[PDB]
């Protein structure tokens, strides 16, 4: 059972039980407390002897989800101050060169962990895979802009856990040189991000974009209002040296008040106007900050950045309907709203048209539901993938269309229900996905992840403009698609952002 790996900070105990060696909770960063909260992720303390590697360390500090949501998404927190760490699971350290799948975590910047476990990863180990995840600093801690502190120290974790996978990986039987990186939505714009940082340069040589892209940005001076009033909120400085003194949960309870303010109409007397105009999608996004982030992800990415790493991107068909529908509040949502919302990108009521003509929406809030989808994941993700037309590396694209039996079908394809099925945990998120979703599409979804990351091929045909090809991923079946939704599609080519 017991097996023991060095790494760069000494010595870690995992333990391999039917062929899988897994380390859970190496540290990667120093515990960040405190002060700590807001500096860089500093190298962990090189013990001496045998670290225990077998529990999940420490989650960040995170809000619980809405209750809706959080009905849906069962998060397991794990309380504890030393959660900058990772999770490895290797079918043997020994191995020679695995492909090596490194997990970001999704949950909008503010949520989530490496440890979920939905995101276990002895489905990919199984699989001659090397997977890797691992915790980064979430909401305020993570990327609250402050002047005092190095911007989006979660960004900055994450590339130190790329960083120790570079490092470290070869013992665990991996190729620092095959490093696969994937993320659901926050952590697909994490990677992203990553992509157009330069202090992420050669740490990964593919990328899964699970329903992120280039979008999830905070603009500088809209940091420095979240970061302000965060502050008198908590009636302290909007600085890290004031911020380093909040107890958690109240840091928490005031991130999670400005989550709810920007996720719904900010007022903009409290926020300003370009908040309440909605600059800000994702308030705890990482900050264009200038250095670690030039620039939007999607911009650089637009010139070149990621170019050299090969691309398996995608979308869930109904994404936003998990934001949307969960409530039964729908069948509430209004035509003019809609029309309203679609004004916001300078489209017409009748787009609306082209979404109920393409099966995307019989009544408005089915409609916003799938607007919301493109506009913040497919098109975006789209947008990357046309980018990478003249690109070295391969793109592919796939989408996630196995509908959610939950609460009535209501939800349909939406955000989260390809998780399970990408590492096989479907027994894992039965309160998002049901009791019984379909393993044969786990094995194919899977399969294909474990493809990608291990030659940067999924076993399907390569996106491209020409017939904008994907994999639309359902059961019983998954079936290449050429260019789906394309009237919703061309209604986005001039809309701004
Ligand atoms: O809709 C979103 O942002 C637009 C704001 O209006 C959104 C973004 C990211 C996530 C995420 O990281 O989900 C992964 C959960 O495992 C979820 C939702």
């Amino acid at each position: 059972m017991e097996i023991v790996i060095r790494t760069g900070s000494g010595d870690v105990r995992g333990s391999k039980e039917n062929g899988i060696a897994v380390f859970r909770g190496i540290p990667y960063a120093e515990p960040p407390v405190g002060a700590h909260r807001f500096t860089a992720p500093r190298p962990p303390r090189p013990w001496d002897g045998v670290r225990d590697a077998t529990e999940f360390s420490a989650t960040a500090p995170r809000p619980p989800y809405p209750e809706a949501i959080g009905a849906l998404l069962i998060e397991r927190f794990i309380p504890g101050d030393d959660y900058l760490t990772l999770n490895v699971w290797t079918p043997d350290p020994n191995a020679v060169g695995l492909p090596v799948m490194v997990w970001i975590h999704g949950g909008a910047f503010t949520n989530g962990s490496g440890s979920e476990p939905v995101y276990d990863g002895a489905a990919f180990a199984r699989d001659g895979v090397v997977f890797v995840s691992f915790n980064y600093r979430l909401g305020i801690i993570g990327f609250a802009d402050l002047p005092d502190a190095p911007s989006n120290r979660g960004l900055l974790d994450q590339i130190a856990a790329l960083e120790w996978v570079r490092d470290n990986i070869a013992r665990f039987g991996g190729d620092p040189g095959n490093v696969t990186v994937f993320g659901e939505s926050a952590g697909a714009m994490s990677v992203c991000t990553l992509m157009a940082t330069p202090r992420a340069r050669g740490l990964f040589r593919r990328a899964i974009l699970q329903s992120g892209a280039g979008n999830m940005a905070v603009a500088a001076e809209d940091a420095t209002t979240i970061a302000a009033v965060i502050a008198h909120r908590l009636g302290v400085e909007p600085t890290a040296a004031a911020l380093a003194h909040v107890p958690v949960a109240q840091l928490l309870d005031v991130q999670q008040q400005v989550a709810q303010e920007i996720q719904g109409a900010p007022d903009p007397a409290v926020w300003g106007e370009r908040i309440a105009g909605g600059s800000v999608l994702l308030p705890f996004a990482p900050v264009i900050d200038g250095e670690l982030l030039s620039q939007r992800p999607a911009e650089a990415i637009a010139g070149g950045a990621g170019h050299d790493v090969d691309l398996l991107f995608g979308t869930t068909t109904d994404l936003y309907r998990l934001f949307l529908a969960p409530t039964g509040l729908l069948p509430f949502i209004t035509s003019d709203y809609v029309t309203a919302h679609l004004a916001k990108s300078g489209l017409d009521a009748d787009a609306a048209k082209a979404y109920t003509a393409e099966g995307r929406g019989e009544e408005p809030g089915d409609i916003l539901a799938s607007i919301i989808t493109d506009q913040v994941f497919r098109i975006p993700a789209l947008r990357i993938a046309e980018s990478r037309v003249d690109a070295p590396a391969r793109t592919f694209g796939y989408e996630f269309a196995w509908r959610t039996p939950q609460l009535d079908g209501i939800l349909g394809a939406c955000h989260a229900v390809e998780l399970p099925f990408v590492f096989r945990t479907l027994d894992r998120a039965a309160s998002l996905v049901g009791t019984n979703p379909p393993e044969e599409l786990a094995e194919t979804v899977h399969n294909a992840w474990v493809r990608f990351a291990t030659s940067g091929d999924p076993g399907w045909p390569a996106w491209n403009p020409e017939t904008r090809s994907v994999m639309r991923f359902d059961h019983p079946v998954s079936e290449m698609v050429t260019d789906p939704y394309p009237a919703t599609r061309a209604l986005w080519d001039g809309v701004p952002l």
